[PDB]
DNA sequence: TTATGTAATACGTCTGTAACTTGTTCTTATGTCTGTTATGTAGTTAATATAATTGAAGGATTTTAAGA
């Protein structure tokens, strides 16, 4: 019983935090276009820089 | 006739050359270990900033799949 409320709770906590830190990136996403705007035709392709 | 003594001659042979072989001894080239320096990798930085990009151009015909 107590290993199996541990994982439990070490689950939803991490699933909370994940979700989280989606969010903060698909919400950056954009800042991260608008940098990586600056540093094109330097061998490396638009999307690569983006990634 | 026959002993004798010189002489040609053929065969051993003693010694001088040379081949086969090893000791060993010295020299050198190489492989390896170790110490030091340069190279290669990696992590971090905290005013704020939040949908590219650059061209490119008078083509003339066929055949074959999608859309209706």
């Amino acid at each position: 019983e107590r290993i199996k409320d541990i994982s439990h709770r070490m689950s939803i906590g991490e699933a909370k935090a994940r979700r989280a830190k989606k969010e903060m990136v698909e919400a950056n996403l954009r800042l991260v276009i608008s940098i990586a705007k600056k540093y094109t035709n330097r061998g490396l392709q638009f999307l690569d820089l983006i990634q």
